[PDB]
């Protein structure tokens, strides 16, 4: 309920705070880049997934696999913005900050 | 520990994650709030310098500051907590408030 296993063997670790919700990337050998983005890939489908099981509300801070060019962290963030658009709560995806961490808010 | 008073009664409240520490600023009527959310965040600043250094926190931190609408005030707040850590003897990286009223840094320990 807390650690939630990827597809590839990464997981995403889910822990709640008072002022947020802070979910943790962990990865599973190939080529780095191609796996870490591969794993924020799958933890963003499961990412939204969660938020909807668990009814989030609020501000989450996501902690995806760095990656070093830019084009990979937009397929990250496009990833969690088409995942999440199905949902019926109204949810804001910010864009990965030079510390590696994305920025997002869900309503209810 | 979890939970540090502010001098204007506000507080700060400190959680450790997986990948991150996370502080909220909690406020202590009929006065301009954007003053007092202003002064409340600049004493927080204060203190989670002075917390950071007390726990020799490591890692990324980020901090929920009580939101303020003027550009200024956020750059007084980034100012204040700049100025509070550049004593610190620890390598400290610090981010600007998003348009989610959230403040990004870093600290090596």
């Amino acid at each position: 309920q807390r650690e939630v296993r990827l597809p590839s063997g990464g997981s995403i670790v889910i822990d709640p705070t008072e002022a947020l919700t802070s979910i943790d990337i962990n990865s599973a050998g190939g080529d780095i880049e191609e796996t870490a983005l591969n794993t924020n890939l799958e933890a963003a489908d499961e990412i939204a997934r969660q938020l909807r099981l668990r009814d989030l509300g609020g501000l989450v801070v996501i902690d995806f696999i760095d990656m070093t060019p830019v084009r990979h962290q937009r397929e990250v963030e496009n990833r969690l913005r088409e995942a999440v658009r199905v949902d019926r709560a109204r949810v804001q995806i910010g864009r990965i900050s030079r510390f590696g961490l994305l920025e997002m808010s869900r309503q209810r």
